[PDB]
């Protein structure tokens, strides 16, 4: 799985352990080994949500399977919780786009997963 | 809706109110309330279009509905126009990817829109 | 086609001419003229892969057609090879997401390809 967070919070406010915390929590939530999880955090962005530049986040989660109606509601609770606690972002200023990837459409280690 | 602009134009050339303008224009074009519109502008990027590093942009628009043949032409005229007027990017050096998102695949405030 | 590379390798390690090389190699691999290829390289990113911050990359390739099972294997060998040779990134620390875009969902030059 790969998880991307784009946010206007400054780099100095991103805790040093945040990428490792996300990796472990996503491994538990998805049931996948941590070795397969990639995380990308992009702070200091020029962003607005609802016309306001108060802290916000635009996120994406891509996974081969483990995406769906009930699962995505659970992921949204987990991730809004982490963003609220660690980055101080209000949960109504977070969007998360979920992508169920076909194995033939994910490249890794010179090949694809198909 | 969520609109992202990645561009090699320098940050100093982005006008002060550009995020507000995009928000209002997108609200009018999509018919969705400004409260739910997120905009993200990423300048100073290392980009090329057709092998050249003249000003260019790669953009994405994600929406739950309001995506389709005729609507997307209208959005492209609006958005290429704004980027040409405000950032001085030629419209033939802009790509905009459009994504019709399933409501179950957009997380917000501890749930999804399904 | 549009190709995006996000990496934690520093900007100073990106060779002169890399965006040209990517444009030329992707034109050959996809069969599309170079004029319609856009490339975007994002170094110095805060990223982890498998809970480690050793060099890694998250990439996307979006094309109108020319995406599929066997083609994506060929692209992954090509692109993992280039990232390994030019940026010193191990292929097992690269994900590439492939997107087959409908022509009606790509805006360019004030219109769409539909």
């Amino acid at each position: 799985p790969m998880f991307i967070v784009n946010t206007n919070v400054p780099r100095a406010s991103v805790p040093d352990g945040f990428l490792s915390e996300l990796t472990q929590q996503l491994a538990q939530a998805t049931g996948k080994p941590p070795q397969y999880i990639a995380v990308h955090v992009v702070p200091d962005q020029l962003m607005a949500f609802g016309g306001s530049s108060e802290p916000c986040a635009l996120c994406s989660l891509h996974s081969i399977g483990k995406i769906g109606g009930a699962q995505n509601r659970s992921y949204s609770k987990l991730l809004c919780g982490l963003l609220a606690e660690r980055l101080r972002i209000s949960p109504d200023r977070v969007y998360i786009n979920y992508y169920d990837m076909n194995a033939a459409n994910v490249g890794w280690n010179n090949s694809t997963f198909a």
